[PDB]
């Protein structure tokens, strides 16, 4: 039980929003054959799509949880499943994806049947990779809550030390600015419907 037909023709048109000759940086948190968090991201327009998916494989999401994305499986209950297999599925023929490392990202893609994608690997370096790193959480920090645990790195000298939790969105964003030599100025907004990325949306809380 995936999407039905009304979301399936809601996700086409809604892709519509995308610029297949623009741009587009694509990042996931989790192992490509086990996603929790896709993000898709068009700094020209500020569009992007970001959304989550529950995990299989609940060991493996403990790992990444302490080591990249910190995220509670308990919030991921609710996500739309089949949601990545049809976002996927609704990308343009022959689209240009930019991305920090594309390995991960084409096996996904090719996992979907999507060989016609073609990748750009940009390559930057740890430090460049995150040189806007604060900026963009300080930014855009009201996009993304999902990251609520503790992430830690090891360190040569003993024990573990706390770093800023790896976002898939605020990932594209903050390569995208590393690699354009500056932050966007663009307001950013979100492709997908609320209703689409999650099941069940709490209303907003009246004060
Ligand atoms: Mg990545
Ligand atoms: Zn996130």
């Amino acid at each position: 039980a995936g999407l039905t037909y009304s979301q399936l023709m809601t996700l086409k048109d809604a892709m519509l929003q995308l610029d297949p000759n623009a741009k587009t940086w694509m990042d996931i948190e989790g192992r490509p054959e086990d996603p929790v968090e896709i993000a898709l991201y068009q700094p020209s327009s500020g569009a992007y799509i970001h959304f989550f998916r529950e995990p299989t494989d609940l060991k493996q999401f403990k790992q990444d949880a302490k080591y990249s994305h910190g995220i509670d499986v308990t919030d991921l209950f609710a996500t739309q499943p089949g949601l990545t297999s049809a976002v996927i599925d609704a990308l343009p023929r022959n689209m240009v994806i930019t991305c920090q490392g594309s390995d991960d990202i084409r096996k996904l893609l090719e996992s979907q049947g999507r060989k016609d994608i073609k990748l750009i690997d940009i390559a930057l370096s740890k430090t460049d990779s995150r040189k806007y790193e604060n900026a963009v959480w300080d930014q855009y920090k009201d996009l993304c809550h999902m990251h609520t645990g503790v992430v830690v790195e090891k360190k040569k000298r003993g024990g573990k030390e706390e770093i800023t939790p790896h976002c898939a969105l605020m990932d594209c964003i903050m390569f995208d600015a590393a690699v354009s030599g500056g932050l966007n100025t663009s307001v950013l907004r979100a492709v997908l419907p609320r209703d689409m990325v999650f099941r069940t949306s709490t209303p907003r809380v009246v004060l």
